[PDB]
């Protein structure tokens, strides 16, 4: 309305840029660590189970 690629440029395409940015990165990232991480575990299945049995 008023608005115009103004200095609030900065912040709605910041925050925006931010849930963009890690969205994608949390796909890549999760995905990517779940997928080597667990071909790389040797038994793909626990997941993180740490200091507790091994079943």
């Amino acid at each position: 309305a008023e608005v115009k690629q103004e200095s609030l440029s900065g912040i709605t395409e910041g925050e925006a840029k931010e849930f963009h940015k890690i969205f994608t990165s949390s796909i890549l990232v999760f995905f990517g660590v779940a997928a080597f991480a667990h071909l790389l575990v040797w038994i793909w299945r626990p997941w993180v189970p740490g200091p507790n049995g091994y079943s």
